[PDB]
């Protein structure tokens, strides 16, 4: 086999020319040439098979994108895998090669509020399609945002992702884990383990302040000092807010902070169209039940140049239910990655 960085990239001969490009979660990514279409891709190493937890990301993943059609979501071209399963150790997800992410972009490139407004407009646009799907992406991030060459947009990694389910959303003070911590609600802190499409609307919101300024709003240091962050800009909760919130220590932890104000968006951004940040502060606003929906964001005036919802399409076959993938061992994890993957074999 080919061989990138000492690592066996296994992906010929319809994918030859390889280059690295950087890392995903279970291993590296290249560009290759694709000798049938004639154009280049991007190709991910996925090494899975030894936990079940990864296996389950990977399943997911497939699940999901196999099902998924949509222009503002990288979809999966080919899968790359041995014939048999006792063969099979890696499994390479073949996709569109992008110029870069908004996270790279972001680095260096201050965007104008024309790209801002597209950039958002087509993150909300692909949102509303998942989240019709009955589905949460659960780790939206800059990082996550492709961009082709004409500022295309598309939505990255489904490995995270969830059924949604709001009727039993609600858990304990300070142990849920969900997303990635600068884009993670005030509420996965508090009393919520991530079942709920809020959660993402709270990521879109962190995301639009980010394109805004080329920082992060809320960069907390480690998981406890999130809070903080997002509590010293929003200011402290109103009481029917808390009122909201049953759980006592989380109600308590918050009823224990001295009173904070409010800091206004336009003293944050200043040049900013106020357009953009009366949907910037729908998009974070502290009670989940208050948080404006992906279908309301994109009738926002702030979008009014792109909004057409007979152009903004819906999933077909929503996902009923999640997938019950806990408690099955990585075995027969693996035998549903060989069956899954079993389209793409000659
Ligand atoms: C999508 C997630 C990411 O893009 C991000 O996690 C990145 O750091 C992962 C490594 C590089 C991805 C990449 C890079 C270029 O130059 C072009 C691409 O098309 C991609 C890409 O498609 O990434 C997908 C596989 C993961």
């Amino acid at each position: 086999p080919e061989m990138v960085r000492g690592q066996v990239f296994d992906v010929g001969p319809r994918y030859t020319n390889l280059s690295y490009i950087g890392e995903g979660a279970y291993g590296m990514v290249c560009s290759a040439y694709d000798n049938l279409n004639k154009v280049r891709v991007a190709i991910k190493k996925i090494s899975p098979f030894e936990h079940q937890t990864y296996c389950q990301r990977t399943l997911r993943e497939i699940k999901i994108l196999l099902r998924f059609r949509h222009e503002n979501i990288i979809g999966i071209n080919d899968i790359i895998r041995a014939p048999t399963i006792e063969q099979m150790k890696d499994v390479y997800i073949v996709q569109d090669l992008m110029e870069t992410d908004l996270y790279k972009l972001l680095k260096t490139q201050h965007l104008s509020n024309d790209h801002i407004c597209y950039f958002l407009y087509q993150i909300l646009r692909g949102l509303k399609y998942i989240h019709s799907a009955n589905v949460l992406h659960r780790d939206l991030k800059p990082s996550n945002l492709l961009l082709n060459t004409t500022c295309d947009l598309k939505i990255c990694d489904f490995g995270l992702a969830r059924v949604a389910d709001p009727d039993h959303d609600h858990t304990g003070f300070l142990t849920e884990y969900v997303a990635t911590r600068w884009y993670r609600a005030p509420e996965i802190m508090l009393n919520s383990k991530g079942y709920t499409k809020s959660i993402d609307i709270w990521s879109v919101g962190c995301i639009l302040a980010e394109m805004l300024s080329n920082r992060p709003i809320f960069p907390g240091k480690h998981y406890l000092d999130q809070l903080n962050h997002i509590l010293g800009i929003l200011g402290s909760p109103s009481q029917e807010d808390l009122n909201c919130i049953i759980n006592l220590k989380a109600r308590n932890y918050l009823l224990s902070l001295p009173h904070k104000n409010k800091v206004p968006w336009n003293r944050l951004f200043p040049n900013a169209d106020s357009k953009a940040l009366d949907l910037l502060d729908k998009m974070l606003t502290f009670n989940p039940h208050k948080r404006i929906e992906v279908e309301q964001a994109l009738a926002h005036p702030y979008l009014e140049q792109y909004y057409d919802p007979s152009d903004e399409p819906i999933a077909e076959a929503p996902f009923k239910f999640d997938m019950e993938l806990d408690d099955l061992p990585k075995e027969k994890l693996k035998e549903l990655i060989f069956e899954e993957t079993a389209r793409f074999q000659p």
